[PDB]
């Protein structure tokens, strides 16, 4: 099933460490997040989809180093819902690819954080959700500082001038 | 709301003229199709309107200069064409798919030849878990029927269509 739901509330596989309401309306602090592969204070949902930007040589680079989810060591996670602006979504494909990679170097920068950080990308604009993306990251604690670095590098990029809502939900695996 | 449902059955705004089961399993013949904006009938198809996946800005400019509105008074014929692409297509990277779609197959350039006669809507549905990947919608006056039939055959001859694994044509007339 390609649908995932993230329930913030009193039960789940993940303990909430902190929530940082980076930009726009936040998410209510809760005890735990329950993650369901299918369709409480809030529910987020999104789907796994096909590649939108990455080119073949980028995928090869990613495939050579990216880790799998569910490593025994990867006891920390971060769920980061993201919303991009109307101006982003009205751009053509070349315009969006150019900002994503040529200007902002998204994949190249993220590659610097592999193999330490595992990730999953979910899409949800097309479900009518209040966010556009649910991004998921997991890693061992030794990579927390580097992941915090990466977040600030991304926020400095051209791509991020089109981000209108962002929240960080920091989790620890129970 | 960006979701549309097409329900093949006994009621609706569109009368079925014919169904051509082009490739793979067909769709059951029915009297009418009922189209609902939102989430005795035989099948339901659904999809969502989405953002642009391939077209570049100059292509969008050319499309915007000529593409017609939906619901023109004269556009009494329509065709609903659900399409499924293969697993090999979806595993390709973005550049590989763009190269097939336009550089090799000229999908937008060829389609532009049929505007303004043909109006269109693209719906996506692979991400919903539907049996098809896309629902494509076309509408036009009868004087463009022959040209639309031409266009179909040209697109089926293209490289892109080597990756199409299920296709049905539901021809409709506006009630
Ligand atoms: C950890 C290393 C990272 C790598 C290797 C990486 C890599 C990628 C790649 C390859 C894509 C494009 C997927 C496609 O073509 O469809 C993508 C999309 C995206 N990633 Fe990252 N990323 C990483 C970190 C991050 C971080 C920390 C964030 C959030 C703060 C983030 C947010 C996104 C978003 C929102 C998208 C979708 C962009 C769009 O479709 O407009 N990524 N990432
Ligand atoms: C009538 C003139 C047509 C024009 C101007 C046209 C134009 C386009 C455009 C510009 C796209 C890219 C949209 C995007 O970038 O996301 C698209 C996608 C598509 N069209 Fe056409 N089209 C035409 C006819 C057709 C016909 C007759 C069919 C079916 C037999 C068809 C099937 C599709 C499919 C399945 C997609 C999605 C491709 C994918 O995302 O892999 N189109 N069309
Ligand atoms: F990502
Ligand atoms: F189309």
């Amino acid at each position: 099933n390609n649908r995932y739901s993230f329930i913030g509330g009193r039960t789940g596989q993940w303990q909430v460490v902190k929530i940082r309401n980076v930009l726009g309306p936040g998410l209510q602090l809760v005890e735990k997040v329950n993650i369901l592969n299918g369709a409480s204070a809030w529910r987020l949902q999104g789907f796994a989809s096909n590649i939108r930007y990455a080119i073949r040589t980028e995928l090869e680079a990613l495939q050579a180093v990216q880790p799998m989810l569910n490593r025994a060591e990867a006891i920390l996670a971060v769920l980061i819902p993201i919303k991009k602006s109307a101006q982003w979504w009205e751009m053509a494909q070349d315009e969006r690819r150019d900002i994503f990679e040529r200007e902002s170097h998204h994949t190249a920068v993220g590659l610097e954080y592999l193999p330490g950080v595992a990730r999953r990308l979910l899409h949800c604009r097309d479900l009518g959700e209040e966010f556009d993306f649910l991004t998921w990251f997991e890693f061992a604690p030794e990579h927390s500082s580097a992941f915090n670095e990466l977040l600030l590098r991304m926020r400095a990029s051209k791509e991020w001038e089109y981000v209108e809502r962002e929240v960080e939900v920091w989790l620890k695996r129970l």
